[PDB]
């Protein structure tokens, strides 16, 4: 079909910024092909029937970010409440104060510690390696929270999380989490936080309300692609799918985790008083419950009834989708050479790598967001505009 | 021009200057604000600690919030805020507790998790020991609402401490003040808008007095000039806001009231407690909270070795003593009736209206404050001045 300036594989957040983008500053005729029934990749949410409470179907988003840049773009799509995130952690029948402040310490050590005294107990913890030099998630854990927290809050629900080990995990992994010596128990460190006022998906559906941008749903592009193309060559493409699946897994299979949820409706108003709790034992299957009315207090929720999510964590088979890169050392050679593949089919195909599948990142919504920005305006929009080349200056 | 004041306004904290700045820039008339104390503010004036440059409230810790749309866009008209939200933690047996009392609290407290479910059931049964209708004072009373546990930890000897009135004898609504939950929620207020002044308390105070129309009196006593300054202006009213038993010279008794007592020490710590303010609920120390400042304002560039701390010590308040906070005993609820008569009397032959927290012998917050000015105002004041209405009601 045709006629179309571009093709954006995959409709999550990278996807679809790339698409507003082209349609709205160059107006340009875009194709979205979307292999999953909905729009959205995992930031999706949908009503729960029975309750109307609004799910996310891929486990709890929440938007963060301290780049104005993009605080300001993704205004244009939706209104933010004044949500701020907390998690609290489960751990041998009691609920912590979390990530690493002084609520955890108190808590955990059983007594008050003074600013003073916590960076003195932990530091005596942490003192088998120091920060700087660590080269791996566990020794970044421990030289930050100590070896009796790490045992206690990290290491098995890591193991639960990634059923891979901790010295072959990147130490980036734990820098995710704030590192406090206040009572400070934000979950994010950032300075714009918020949900979605009307919720994830009217966010996404606005962000490809453009009547140049076309979205079509359960749509494997590697069956569409060639007759596509063929009827519109001078298109690029951006793909965000799956980085070793584009190359039909030529180079070895990435490691990746995916999730399952069971979702359940209960015959309460409220099961555990707070939107996400971790489970950080290894006697329960699940890393974590999430209670999705706690996210929208304003909306018409019925006081009798609360929908609940079970998160259970694996390795991505054959079968699966892949939800998290893990980027381990033998990974992360693998991925050497899938990203020698990419640069090859840029040059060649006029295909673009981009997202936390297209690039095997580690990537929340607003870096994926970032990062379309800065793929749009650098390089997709000089070609599409001027004809530069795709190999950048 | 300067003079001839069309309204006298006694005291220029948040609910005198609310009066000052409708009546000048609504109404286009001449106010004169008379202060006895040597700054404008009240006790919500701020200033900074001289070794550490951090901004401090000497008169007490000052936090803003409210859930009235029209105060928050009125405040907003002198000052942005930061979006700072209140908490407190509360130390109690050499353990920092998360509060007000909620999950946190009590999962920490009782020694494991409680579900929603879990903890009301467990309060509503630890309450049951005493029903509510047969307690006969504050203790009593208090069992009876959160069960003797959670009573005897963190209500009991803070209560003691900062009132050291017959927990039976105070008033129900100051429990009120806190809110009550089932969920891990410890953001201290319940109020739709909060934060700090961006630039401090005594800035947004000055912005409130800036209009040309205003002129303020500091180190001036109402009592020393108001005769002369009456007959010279005769036709304004005054809008009161000093003690009300003072008013009428004590004729009617006097009225109770708590009063706190500060100390300020600078400490070569970049930081003390790591929160703005922990209550210390155990009879084992003298003060009632520790204050910490940086922390009411982690926008700005503080030192990172020095801090300023505040202990809040509560007594009675004698008669040299500030008076901040209302007792109200019987005696003094009978003596406040007495008063409140005298008042209306004064209104209809003197046109002098009370109000605020001393005029009325009430606690206010500052939104409170906000809140009562704007609606005696509308009401009260604003017809009168506009139109020659009557300054009596009810
Ligand atoms: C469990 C989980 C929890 C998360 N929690 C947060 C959070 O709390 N805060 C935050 O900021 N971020 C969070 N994220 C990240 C977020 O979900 C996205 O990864 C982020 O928005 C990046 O989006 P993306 O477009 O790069 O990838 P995706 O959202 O995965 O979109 C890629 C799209 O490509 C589609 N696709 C794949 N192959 C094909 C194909 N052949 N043909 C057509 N379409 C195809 C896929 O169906 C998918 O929809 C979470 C992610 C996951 C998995
Ligand atoms: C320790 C303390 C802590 C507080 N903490 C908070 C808080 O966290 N959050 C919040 O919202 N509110 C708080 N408040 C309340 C806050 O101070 C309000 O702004 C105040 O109650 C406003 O009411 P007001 O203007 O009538 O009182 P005031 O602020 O007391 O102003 C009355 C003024 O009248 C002056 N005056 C009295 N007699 C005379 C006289 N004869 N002649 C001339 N001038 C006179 C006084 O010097 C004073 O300046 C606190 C109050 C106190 C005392
Ligand atoms: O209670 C927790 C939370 C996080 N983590 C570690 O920190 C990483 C990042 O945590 P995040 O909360 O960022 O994980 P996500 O929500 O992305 O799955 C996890 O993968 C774990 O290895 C942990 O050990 N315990
Ligand atoms: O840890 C606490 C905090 C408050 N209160 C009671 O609740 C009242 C209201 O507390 P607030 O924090 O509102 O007091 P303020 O800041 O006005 O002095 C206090 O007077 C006490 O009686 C208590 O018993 N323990």
């Amino acid at each position: 079909t045709g006629n179309f300036d571009l093709f954006v594989v995959g409709s999550g957040f990278f996807g679809l910024t790339i698409a507003e983008r082209a349609a709205t500053q160059l107006g340009k005729r875009v194709l979205v092909i979307e292999r999953r029934p909905h729009i959205g990749g995992n930031a999706y949410s949908e009503p729960e029937p029975e309750t109307g409470i609004e799910v996310h179907k891929y486990g709890a988003h929440l938007f963060h970010t301290s780049n104005k840049r993009v605080w300001d773009y993704v205004r244009q799509f939706t209104d933010f409440t004044g949500y701020q995130h907390r998690v609290f952690a489960m751990h041998n029948g009691q609920a912590y104060q979390f990530p690493m402040g002084l609520g955890l310490v108190s808590q955990f050590f059983g007594r008050y510690f003074s600013p003073d005294e916590a960076r003195a107990l932990i530091a005596e913890q942490a003192s088998e390696i120091d920060t700087k030099d660590a080269k791996n998630f566990e020794e970044k854990a421990i030289s930050l929270v100590g070896r009796p927290l790490y045992e206690a809050f990290i290491k098995h629900y890591t193991a639960k999380q990634w059923q891979t080990d901790p010295k072959d995990l990147p130490a980036s992994n734990i820098t995710r989490l704030p590192v406090r010596y206040t009572f400070d128990n934000r979950y994010f460190n950032d300075t714009y936080e918020g949900l979605p006022v009307e919720g994830y998906t009217k966010w996404l559906e606005n962000m490809a309300a453009d009547e140049r941008i076309e979205v079509r749903l359960d749509t494997d592009w590697f069956d569409v692609r060639d007759d596509l193309r063929a009827a519109n060559p001078d298109a690029p493409v951006v793909y965000t799918g799956p980085l070793d699946r584009y190359f039909d897994y030529a180079e070895g299979r990435l490691g990746w985790r995916t999730l399952d949820f069971e979702l359940e409706v209960l015959e309460t108003g409220d099961f555990q008083g707070t939107p996400v709790m971790n489970y950080n034992d290894l006697d329960v299957p699940y890393t974590r419950i999430h209670e999705f009315r706690h996210f929208h207090p304003e909306r018409t929720y019925p006081t009798d009834k609360t929908v609940i999510m079970r998160e259970y964590s694996r390795f991505a088979d054959n079968d699966d989708e892949p939800y998290y890169p893990i980027n381990t050392e033998a990974d992360r050679a693998v991925l050497a050479a899938y990203r020698a593949r990419a640069k090859a089919e840029t040059a060649s195909a006029k295909v673009l790598f981009g997202g936390r599948l297209g690039t095997y990142q580690y990537l929340d919504m607003h870096m994926a967001i970032a990062s379309a920005l800065s793929m749009f305006d650098n390089v997709l929009a000089p070609h599409l505009s001027e004809g530069a080349s795709l190999v950048t200056e």
